[PDB]
């Protein structure tokens, strides 16, 4: 069974049927303004080749999703040890997942200013999706940053336990940026695809990251990846996966395929819509489950 | 190999000397936390096994995975899901369970055990199993928690259960005791997607075994699941007696019993054991 | 207090019955009539006057509270009372039902009948009327129904704050709860309280003056569940009120008031009850 | 109340300093005498008897009582419980609270800063009997820069759409607020004025309306002395407010103000020292409302 491209467009077709059904992010007002008739579909295989289908030119924030990404740079500089005593394993310390373990996560990124621990960050992210050109969304970072008073209510929560040092405005400019960072579902694919191979490029088998912290990533994927459904996800799909509210899913079918998906049409709970119908439908077809 | 699961079980032993055993139900404390033993049950349908194999051990909260196949089966996932929630009230904790176990069908309390073991025997493979009536009364003399919980469930329309009866009840499915072979027989019916590995007759269907194997990987070692998925990698349900029943997708059914618990609740010596077992033979679905 | 004064309040506060709703979560309150309301007053000359339905006898409900902290700080002590429960609006304080149900349990005696003879021999002596008893209807519809206490009582004995079989605790609770009188022998126990412990009448100490201050101060802090801190700005005196529409009331140094009201506002306190004391204590100064 | 007998009080009171400690998570509070206590009591016969060190104090949470009186008094009764709760146990529960205390602070009328500061200064000026009151630049600064935890609340009050004010104002407003300094003779003529239900004892014009010195000596009974006003009620049993700074300013209705300040804070947060003096007090002059 490989991931025929017309067998994608079918499926792709099908699952933009339900965008009617949801409702794009609108408490960012630069995530209001996405299209929720967009789908896009990515799968990228250890043969190094990606299939695709539907808006795949669209650059998309990812959002939550980049609080895998933060944690598996942060457990490379800073190795299990120190992370898992800041922040926790169970979906006590912080989950990382949550908004606010990511912060603290967020903050043990490693550097002298913003823009340094930031381009740490976007070398890593560049590595991972083989793409140089990655940057983040200035309009969608600008807009988060305006808005954020849930986000900065943590900071200061944070400050006062001691669990952090760092200064909230510069906390919070680091966090918008890496929430900021967007790409295309080919991108994302390709992430999901070095997870899959436990940390290996697909192209020169060079490990991105070391096969222990693939494996932290994907646990964390499937215990608590898809916001407050990670469980029904698990039934219902059941490969490791991390959703954003910008309409992405990352996923990790591990030693078979990346998958990046992006469907700006949220359901009731801040997973897309149009994206887990598709995967629901890919798993049940290609029976990509884990369970 | 044989051999070698008897060496890691004597490395795994070595452990016992810093766990304890459960205190809080009388009988559980009488365990020895020095008794270790595994199986490992195949698809070829061949069990190996090492240890302290001849013990009997109370499920304890691996029940709660049983109980809920049960009434899955007999209900649907459609009622299950409106009255026990999916997210890591859970089916795996106390609150949770006591509502499926509420949810078997049958007239007394007799008989809605008898359908609860009827399908443990079929699962196990083994017509003999029943329950520890020591541990069922130790529990049920002494479970002031669980039933606060039932009150509470009661005030809140949940259940419209007698809690004397549904107690009696759920000690009794907790004292369903099994040797750590019937156990992992268990583990390789999930593995195998709800099929019978002799006659390959669905003891339960695909969609029932997926879900049971979900509940596993997200909250089945009490509260340490995370940790878990990290450490060995594998669906997983633990309980307090030192039991842990392991489905490995396609692949093999364990069943561990190691009364020396952790001070997170788990098998401490079997923990041990099956980190060990999971690191020499790859288990790790993730 | 003129007597027809009070009568046209009791009526001015009728108007609100509509308003309201009897508790029927207790089956046999759910048969009590929204429209009855009741008020007697009474003062340290040892005089009532009183208005309304007078001749209704009503179950104190958690009303009952107020009087087993008073037995129990007098047969305990006050250290070990709260060493077992707090003072703050291990049991918060003696008012939220998991408090009372400890208090409940401090009650001495060898059987519950002993245990609540106790309780009745107090209240009888603190209202001045010897054939006070409890309503067996009221106790049984508690008793068969009162699932969150029974889980509070479990949640005890599992920390071990108390260690009474459950049912017993239950079958005496319930019929603590369940003791009834009209507003009259009500009014009655608020002026103890009101002359810091001494009976009215004979002048001598029912409690001592320690004890009727303790239960005072949770009469103010939270005495009207949910809604304690309002009472105190829109009528300003101890009170302790119950699902069954009582509101006992103890203006220091000045008088006691009973009120039975069964129709209940939103938040669990007699309506009709209340409206009626925003306007005695408007017209009565009764403000602390 | 004779001036001798409370200056025993006051040594009396004193013995405990050694078992209580200053607060020091504002380091400047930090700064304070553990062994200073300080008490007025002003009757309504607009004398004042005083002992022990009578020497400046920043009210701290006792500010809140005069804010939530000036918010009463300038929106309304209506609107000030449509924004916080009035009980003791996204809307604060009551003004008391740290959350209810910053939404009424916010609800403080003017276009700057310094204009709500200066309308809750002259307030304070006239219900204090004394235009010399001011508040501690010190104080404040060492409030501003480590209030996590009230920046965290004002956040969650923005996200919820209960406050509008930019969060930095807001906070540079209630740290001045809390360092408002004054003895503890200023602070009992403001008790009195709460006593006296709002009427200055010298002109006898009302410093603000009954119904609102009313409401005040409400929340000073069910919880003023935090976590610990129903022992207070039932060891005291006055109206009391108390601050971390050691303050407690209590109105004993139709009787006197009482101000004390004691550095030395049991577990609770109140005056050791403070609430000791107190308990001698209530006991000797029978103070006790209930």
């Amino acid at each position: 069974l490989v991931y025929n491209q017309e067998e994608l467009v079918r499926f792709v077709e099908e699952a933009k049927q339900y965008a009617r059904y949801g409702k794009v992010a609108d408490y960012i007002p630069a995530l209001g303004k996405a299209n929720p008739n967009e789908l896009s579909i990515a799968i990228y295989t250890p043969d190094d080749e990606v299939v695709s289908a539907g808006d795949v030119t669209v650059k998309v924030t990812l959002q939550s999703i980049s609080k895998i990404i933060a944690l598996a740079l942060v457990l490379i500089d800073r190795g299990e040890d120190e992370v898992f005593h800041k922040v926790g394993m169970e979906p006590k310390p912080l989950n990382p997942m949550i908004n606010a373990g990511a912060l603290v996560v967020t903050s043990m990124i490693q550097g002298g200013s913003v823009s340094e621990r930031l381009e740490r960050l976007l070398a890593f992210v560049r590595r991972l999706a083989g793409n140089e050109r990655i940057s983040y969304s200035d309009e969608v970072a600008r807009s988060e940053f305006e808005t954020a008073f849930l986000n900065r209510s943590l900071c200061y929560f944070l400050k006062q336990h001691r669990i952090i040092d760092e200064d909230v405005e510069e906390l919070m400019e680091l966090y918008t940026k890496q929430c900021a960072i967007e790409m295309t579902c080919i991108d994302l694919a390709r992430i999901g695809l070095v997870l899959a191979l436990d940390g290996r490029d697909p192209h020169s088998s060079e490990p991105l990251m070391p096969l222990d912290v693939a494996r932290i990533c994907k646990t964390f994927m499937v215990t608590c990846g898809m916001y407050n459904s990670s469980g029904e996800f698990a039934i219902k799909v059941g490969i490791p996966a991390k959703s954003g509210v910008s309409g992405g899913i990352l996923a990790a079918v591990p030693g078979r395929c990346g998958i990046g998906v992006f469907g700006p049409a949220l359901d009731d709970k801040g997973n897309s819509l149009t994206g887990v119908k598709l995967l629901e439908r890919l798993s049940k077809t290609y029976s990509l489950s884990i369970f």
